[PDB]
């Protein structure tokens, strides 16, 4: 039982600076020692240093770094394709939700079959002809997914990236804050998600059911734990550059990470958003980072039973 | 789909000074721009001015301001049902809650098949007989009920009120403060509510479920929310003026809102009893204000999916 | 309806100063006439006074104050047996956690056919050979276990305790803390128990449903009810020695009260590890003094709905 840990310290899928710290912020709460203590044999890959792109202006006058987004993705889609193939489970500490474009492409290059929950306030699912903010950390879903492809213009920098997952392979949890072009996009190719109203009525217990019924219901496959720290209420994690309040509990995001460890499954994690430097304080800060190590940890095994 | 907005600064139903600034705390959290932007067509009857009565003794040497309640109810009442008979939803802004027997009045005079559901922490029954406090804010729904009729003395200024709602025409969600005789009342006429302690047991989904049974589960009626911002817990709506804990979480509130909403049939809305000088602090008002907007958003179409 | 207050101000069951300030706190915070208004007929025996040992030195390198942790146990016991005896319900105010050594031996010399549920955070059934701590507070249900009796050595001090619970007797619920040694007993002893994670899935009402079905489902037993303060989730209860997020909600843990108190079956409560001086502030200190008086008065009979 072997985890990859591998800083993804990337700030150009999005405005707001300071991102970019959330692996040491991350490493610093103690995140290393928690995976030993469940056993876990780790390999740090430590934080990568991406390759920049001189230049990198605009796509048409809207998309923000493409080329740089696309080009660091390029390479931590390698990192992890090669974790992967030796057999880790890759854990990746971003950094914004852009980089999940290269996490998810590496692993689903040898395992195709993988399927991804997306633990988010937010769909991530706008396309470049949709977007209103220009962000990319706002549109990874869209280069993942085959069959939006059509609708997909191709951006500087991505032309390597072929999509890689069907729209019955992601489903989302903790949605709260969804643009229309998204609503209409998770309609249109009958995506699976569970918003915060399904949490309230279902319960969080019912979700997980209902989400590993919808993906590995049938066959075994390798997850793909996406979690955006901006899952949680802001309360809980204040530490980020979206938040939006009503979000999961303390007890839910716990549950989540649970369910997805008892699957035996586990094959990468994508722990993104957090951004110590919008905390309004220290303490503000490191209950953040706290929070996503205590999401990481569950989710390799560790128990509120002991 | 059209929205006629009423601010009702009242602070006469209780004693503490500052409620009769949560129109304009509303408005600044920006309530028509969200409404605005939902689809709804807006009239703004802007803030009322309501006529002062000389000489509003203590009625029974313990209620207080008496016939200004009554007399600034009247007026209210009046808008209400002018804007309710032209074809808008009317969504009032307090002040105190016995401004409702005001809405909720002028609501029956047009749409005398109306339905109430009453968002509260309190049951808000007392009569002129039970209350402790002498406060209308916590006697309204007394006035209204018919069979309370004999039980209830006539008050100054309070003869033009005409009893318009039947006590299988209410539904409670959120109690949690009760006095004695409001709880004899309610048992008494076998008046339907949920507690917090109901909302525990059930969860909020068969709440609504159960609530809408008994009030349109036969037949369709026009639906009067009258919703005290106290019905939150503390800690989301900390600017009012009898805050009690155990309340609501944000998640709950909105759920509410959204069921009333996908009824169709929400014709007013009262949004009562945020106090911004109640507020330990500026931050503290400005949370309570957007709640109080978000309330007031997802009860006309606002949902958490996009 | 009688209820004996007895004050027991010990902290050497722990290392942490100030939990011998957990019944003054309570007190300051209205205990005695929130229980007189629910119509308790009230003996305060005040606050003990605990016999010292002189030269309590460390029992085997480790376990700290055993001879006084011994004694003022055996003292307790003999007081809440005596008030058992004298048809009251026993209220005991801690005072740290290993003092329910001497409630629940107080109040089995008179109940035999006493069952317990344990509200904690943790499981405090290390023994003195697991223990790692080697505070006393972590081990009381040690001692008390029948099935245990053969793994858990002689302390000094301790040999007038003669265990008197079985493990098909006692039922936690909040667990999220648990020591390896403590799970292994659990399961090995087939001890029952509601986890924080239960509750996530079951809810409060079903937890207290089975819970009762296991200890009370075949016959009507007097109940102990011993509640460690720290079962809350800390933003609620900060002042306590070992806290723990993720823990019980307000709503949750008056639920539990609530349905203590509708069995009819409550013969005894501790309400233990309130520590006034952990508190970072004096709303702190005081906010988990009330929180503790809402228990206690929720276990007698205090209702949300009057
Ligand atoms: N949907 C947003 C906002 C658009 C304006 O409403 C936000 C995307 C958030 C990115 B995340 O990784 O945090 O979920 C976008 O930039 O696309
Ligand atoms: N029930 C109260 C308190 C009486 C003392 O327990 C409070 C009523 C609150 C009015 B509201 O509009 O806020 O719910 C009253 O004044 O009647
Ligand atoms: N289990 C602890 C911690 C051991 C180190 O992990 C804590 C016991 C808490 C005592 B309580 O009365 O608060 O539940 C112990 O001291 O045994
Ligand atoms: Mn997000
Ligand atoms: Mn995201
Ligand atoms: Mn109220
Ligand atoms: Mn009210
Ligand atoms: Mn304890
Ligand atoms: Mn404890």
């Amino acid at each position: 039982h072997s985890v990859a840990v591998i800083g993804a310290p990337f700030s150009q899928g999005q405005k707001r600076k300071g991102v970019e710290h959330g692996p040491a912020a991350i490493r610093e709460a103690g995140l290393m020692k928690r995976l030993s203590s469940l056993g876990c044999h780790l390999k740090d890959f430590g934080d990568l240093s991406f390759t920049p792109v001189p230049k990198d202006d605009l796509y048409n006058n809207l998309i923000v770094n493409p080329r740089s987004v696309g080009l660091a993705n390029q390479e931590l889609a390698e990192v992890v394709s090669r974790a992967v193939s030796d057999g880790y489970s890759c854990v990746t500490l971003g950094g914004d939700h852009s980089l999940a474009i290269g996490t998810i492409s590496g692993h689903a290059r040898h395992c195709p079959d993988l399927c991804v929950v997306w633990v988010d306030a937010h769909a991530d699912i706008n396309t470049p002809l949709t977007t209103s903010s220009g962000n990319l950390h706002g549109q990874p879903v869209s280069f993942l997914l085959r069959e939006l492809q059509d609708k997909v213009p191709q951006l500087p920098g991505f032309s390597w990236i072929k999509p890689c997952i069907s729209s019955a392979s992601i489903v989302y949890i903790g949605l709260r804050d969804v643009d229309p072009p998204e609503h209409f996009i998770l309609k249109n190719y009958d995506i699976q998600y569970f918003s915060m109203r399904d949490i309230d009525r279902l319960g969080i217990q019912k979700v997980m059911e209902r989400t590993f019924d919808l993906l590995i219901g049938k066959r075994q496959r390798p997850i793909h734990l996406s979690f955006d720290i901006d899952a949680f209420d802001p309360t809980l994690a204040p530490a980020t550059g979206t938040p939006v309040v009503g979000g999961l509990t303390y007890r839910e995001g716990m549950y989540i990470a649970e369910e997805i460890h008892n699957t035996g499954l586990l094959s990468a994690l994508d722990l993104v958003e957090v951004n110590p430097q919008l905390a309004t304080s220290e303490e503000e800060a490191k209950t953040t980072a706290n929070l996503a190590v205590d999401v990481i940890a569950s989710s390799f095994g560790q128990t509120r039973e002991g």
